């Protein structure tokens, strides 16, 4: 679980939004696995606007954070889930890191601030969803 609090958004993984997310909905792509909802709340995570490929994320599954180098935002056939049948994920960065179900929603950062949030790996595999390129997510 996890998510981002920018402004007056809260971005999740969209295969664990909530009603109360879906009821309060800004914008959500499947094909990304994203979903962003009003908040009342203003947060405190700060957007990167980059192309880092060096930085940190959080694993639940350790309790840890990890250095990572990762892939430029791509289009990535990812396998079958419990959340999504085998099909092309876009907007994904792949990194070598621990990965496990509950693990999705932690925060990918580089030096700029958070990069994106874990939504899928495998096999010492960790792919995150980017958000640098949703510029609307620093403004209204
Ligand atoms: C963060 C994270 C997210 C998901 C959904 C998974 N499991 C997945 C993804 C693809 N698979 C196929 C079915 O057996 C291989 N399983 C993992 C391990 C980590
Ligand atoms: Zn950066």
């Amino acid at each position: 679980s996890g998510a981002i609090y920018v402004g007056n958004y809260r971005v999740v993984n969209r295969h664990l939004a909530t009603h109360n997310d879906w009821a309060n909905l800004v914008w959500e792509d499947s094909s990304r696995d994203l979903l962003v909802s009003s908040t009342t709340a203003q947060g405190c995570d700060t957007i990167a606007r980059c192309d880092c490929q060096t930085g940190v994320y959080y694993c639940s599954s350790r309790r840890k954070h990890y250095p990572v180098s990762f892939s430029k935002p791509s289009l990535i056939f990812v396998e079958a889930s419990e959340y999504y049948p085998a099909r092309y994920q876009s907007h994904l960065m792949l990194a070598v890191g621990h990965s496990e179900p509950g693990d999705c929603g932690g925060i990918l950062r580089c030096q700029h601030g958070v990069v994106g949030i874990v939504s899928t790996g495998g096999n010492g595999l960790v792919g995150f969803a980017d958000v640098r390129d949703l510029l609307w997510l620093d403004e209204e």
